């Protein structure tokens, strides 16, 4: 029968069984990790699906501890009277398919008892939607009030809206495009190449060997982190200043260099290289128009009310992409600009501005749910 | 007598002896590779110094031939009636100090008979200007009519102008800033880290071992190439299209990915990883304000007539940097805006527009 939600804030492991993927590969025995905040309404009409980005997980909000290395990636967003007001909403977040924080990914054990590793299938954003839909269906949830996400989570949100418009009332699509761009695929494929160059990659079958391509993932993450920054803010913050008392003229580090090294290290302590590869390839696959007559036709026939957010200084998902989403989606009233110096990472750091987009999306979803009968 | 200029199109190797570098290290027995086009005037007053960028060399112009597997990196810029009209001007280009195409760099032999490798000193843009000036002096040339360069070549030109305003009549500073930015240092230092991560780096001492960190340099060059592109143009050219008949949904390549792999490979066939490291660190060192009371003081101090060019779509040296240079250099009449979709690589691709800015610069030199 249907499986119960985990206790508030705790990890629930939802076993959804075999999943047929977009490329025709069957992935057996999938598990999706779930966290939720807020009660499920008796009519199951109050679900807000919170969709994490590349290195995110199900830990949207709350402090570090009890298996979580840091505070939630959107800490503060869900709570009483918060942008996701848990007095009304049931905020659910999964660990994405391919992930390394409780869901089936390359580190997970294949039927042969060895990690998937190099055997892990190519997945798409659509596969990530399909796995989350199945996890919800196993929890007895067939309709969602809203999908919300930034970055890779915006790609997930947008595919969810386009693929299942009859089963979502509204969405927030923040800091993403309709499809991966040449520059996104370029950086993503080159980050992947930096991981695969690392001799400890062992063809993707390093899991359980005691060696891992952390060094190559640290290089990938340093390049990705630059794509996430606002150029002007980064120069205002570090300029060409040396790190502490080091002397770059005789081989010491610059402050921005030391910072990037620290970012690489932080990721290597919490995140799996193989997951980085799989999710980076799923981002390169992003294309809402595939099999749907292209991006313009796919977005123009999607009727879902949508808040489209774009960040002025974003270098990875530049604001022209969100202007295109806002023009093509008929349920978008106009682009909501996030006026920020913090680049793409504004989707995480501009808590007040992002929280206002979320609250607008959910006020809209509540009005539509009052008129939606199921 | 002076060291003779090489015959038009041939490489001359100019031995300048020891160089005291900015960090105090003395680099012994330096050789600078030189090429020139056009006659040196009887008064030695008609030299136009052409300053190459990160992966350039002395081969400014001319076809692929013996000793040059590809066309000049600024092919057509110098020649009869060309933007550097060699009927009137003597175009000279070095291989930069730290380079791998004839000049002393990491691959060159140290006094101890082994490649410099990990013993190669950290050099600055100012050290590159000092090496070029010493090579010109050995050839009997103590002043130049103009310095021209884009990118790292722009940093070399700017330091030349600010350091030696009495010894240059005009300059072109194209697609660079007054100092390295946090983003430039971030990508430069991470590109270097990709090379050093490669187990064939061998601490910098791979030269002559039969192994080289080409894989790490190919990674570094793929990321650098993206910094050189205009985002919109790159998406217009490749979008998310697959490479030929490959299927990215089952592990195939995208067209942009295949193109980047190709760019990496091309550099691996012609360029030394150790040179990449040394010159990337020289770029991170770039700061015309150092020891001069900061960038604004240093630029305001320089009275030389200067054409400052910036590319509207440049993602690596964004145009705010060239607006700063244009505002502060008193010899600059305004920012020359190169309205181009081709990003930073515009400094190489926009030959007609770059040629126009070179003609303006040589008008100021007269």
């Amino acid at each position: 029968a249907t499986v119960p939600l985990p206790a508030e804030g705790e990890i629930g492991l939802v076993h959804i069984g075999a999943l047929t993927l977009e490329n025709g590969t069957v992935l057996p025995d999938v598990t999706i990790a779930v966290q939720r905040w807020g009660e499920l309404a008796p009519d199951r009409g109050n679900v807000v699906m919170v969709l994490h980005a590349l290195t995110g997980d199900s830990h949207v909000t709350g402090p570090a501890g009890d298996g979580h290395p840091t505070a939630g990636w959107w800490d503060g967003v869900a709570g009483p009277g918060a942008p996701i007001d848990t007095d009304h909403w049931c905020a659910i977040a999964t660990n994405v398919l391919g992930g390394c924080r409780g869901s089936t990914g390359p580190g997970s054990l294949a039927p042969d008892g060895k990690p998937w590793g190099s055997r892990f299938p190519q997945i798409t954003i659509r596969d990530q939607v399909a796995a989350d839909r199945a996890a919800l269906a196993a929890l007895g949830i067939t309709e969602v009030a809203a999908v919300v996400g930034g970055s890779m989570g915006g790609a997930r949100a947008l595919e969810w809206l386009v693929t299942h418009p009859d089963d979502v009332r509204a969405g927030l699509v923040l800091a993403v495009g309709a499809r991966a761009t040449a520059d996104q695929i370029g950086t993503q494929s080159t980050q992947v190449a930096a991981i695969k160059a690392d001799p400890d990659w062992q063809g993707g079958d390093y899991h359980g060997t005691g060696r891992a391509p952390t060094e190559g993932m640290e290089i990938a993450r340093r390049f990705a982190h630059l794509t996430y920054r606002g150029e002007e803010e980064l120069d205002d913050r570090f300029a060409n200043t040396p790190q502490d008392d080091e002397d770059p003229l005789t081989g010491g580090r610059y402050a921005v260099q030391s910072y990037l090294e620290y970012q690489g290290g932080k990721l290597a302590r919490r995140f799996d290289p193989g997951t980085y590869v799989v999710l980076s390839d799923a981002l390169s696959s992003h294309d809402v128009g595939r099999g749907r007559g292209g991006v313009e036709a796919a977005l123009r026939s999607c009727p879902v009310p949508v808040v489209v957010g774009g960040i002025t200084s974003d270098r990875l998902y530049p604001i022209r992409l969100q202007q295109e989403l806002a023009e093509l989606l008929p349920g978008c009233q106009g682009l909501d600009v996030v006026d920020s110096i913090y680049g793409h990472d504004g989707f995480l750091v501009e808590t007040e501005l992002v929280g206002k987009l979320i609250r607008r999306t959910l006020e809209l979803a509540q009005r539509l749910e009052h008129h939606h009968h199921h």
